């Protein structure tokens, strides 16, 4: 670690350990705030998935996004002191709760659809909690939309099916993601589930269904609202405008007991 860093910030404990960076928690010595301190490893030779995940978080300033505090270059790694969720991420009830999520997951989406970025990695890691409402993280494999993407990219159950057909996907991969964690929240498991090929031919035809008795007591209107999220469609599927303008994002759900056991 660099005295550039500890002259201003006391490093602490570890949060957050990836293959791809570390992140942990520190102080800003002048002014006693917590913050989080990212810390990306660079190739031994002296480039461009790392400035470009920079180049995204100096344009993203949203309630429900992780914020860039200040960045600090190294030869060796890069360091970026960002703001400090300290709720955790989505693992760790009722439809009026996960309503809100989405609406925060929904304003985010909407918010970086509107400056062409696509993030690319939604998943409930990348969400964290603030004690609820969440905020957007890790834009590593976020890029901005200039013409059709056809990387394929992110976990494979959020990724989109188009994604999967490798035709050319965009802005509207990011909504399949939520759509996905709209389902998880409100039953524990993903719409698609498999059985490493099986995941990807259950995906492309994009059934979605909500099976007994676990989505009987769950509302038609989250129903309808996920299935329009999860359409292969994508001129069809829903922006995250028309997201966040349906009803149920403007009864106790036992979903704790089988996310654990899925994830
Ligand atoms: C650099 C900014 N940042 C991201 O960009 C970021 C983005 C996506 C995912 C993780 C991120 N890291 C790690 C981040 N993690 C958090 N918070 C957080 C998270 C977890 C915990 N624990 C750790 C201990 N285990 C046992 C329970 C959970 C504790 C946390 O805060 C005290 N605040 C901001 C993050």
């Amino acid at each position: 670690i660099p005295a550039t860093i500890t002259e201003r910030y006391k490093v602490g404990r570890t949060i957050g350990d990836g293959n791809f960076a570390v992140v942990k928690e520190c102080v800003e010595r002048s002014t006693a705030r917590e913050y989080a301190l990212k810390i990306i490893k660079k190739s031994k030779c002296r480039e461009h998935m790392i400035q470009n995940e920079v180049s995204i978080l100096r344009r993203v300033k949203h309630p429900n996004i992780v914020l860039l505090i200040e960045e600090m270059d190294v030869p060796t790694e890069l360091y970026l002191v960002m703001e400090l969720v300290k709720g955790g991420d989505l693992f760790d009830y009722t439809e009026r709760d996960a309503s809100g999520m989405l609406y925060n997951l929904a304003s985010a989406i909407k918010y970086l659809h509107s400056l062409n970025i696509v993030h690319r990695d939604i998943k409930p890691e990348n969400l964290l909690v603030y004690e609820k409402s969440l905020k957007l993280g890790d834009f590593g494999l976020a890029t901005i939309v200039d013409g059709p993407l056809y990387t394929v990219c992110g976990t494979p159950t959020y990724v989109a099916p188009e994604i999967i057909a490798e035709t050319g996907y965009g802005l509207k991969v990011d909504i399949w993601a939520a759509g996905v964690i709209t389902y998880i929240l409100l039953c524990g498991f993903p719409p698609f589930r498999g059985s490493q090929e099986v995941l990807f031919d259950q995906i492309l035809m994009g059934q979605v269904d909500f099976p007994s008795p676990y989505w009987d007591n769950v509302s038609d209107s989250a129903k309808e609202l996920i299935t329009m999220m999860l359409l292969v469609d994508v001129d069809q599927r829903f922006s995250a405008v028309q997201v966040l303008e349906h009803p149920w994002v403007n009864h106790q759900l036992s979903v704790a007991g089988k996310i654990k056991k899925h994830f």
